[PDB]
């Protein structure tokens, strides 16, 4: 017994619903978090790279709000 009018929106409304409750095992499976050793990697490889090109866009990110005295989708990208 089900309701007819319910559209084929039903199993994924539900799906997503019950889903939702593998996140509990899963979670516990994060296991994989021990990806530090991964981040304490890039240490070596000169992490720091992320610095200079972060310093830049996050602060140009206040300049990069106004383009030349044109702020036009064709102009910007063909230039």
């Amino acid at each position: 017994s089900e309701a007819e009018d319910a559209s084929l929106l039903s199993f994924m409304q539900g799906y997503m619903k019950h889903a939702t409750k593998t996140a509990k095992d899963a979670l516990s499976s994060v296991q994989e978090s021990q990806v530090a050793q991964q981040a304490r990697g890039w240490v070596t490889d000169g992490f720091s790279s992320l610095k200079d090109y972060w310093s830049t866009v996050k602060d140009k990110f206040s300049e990069f709000w106004d383009l030349d005295p044109e702020v036009r989708p064709t102009s910007a990208v063909a230039a």
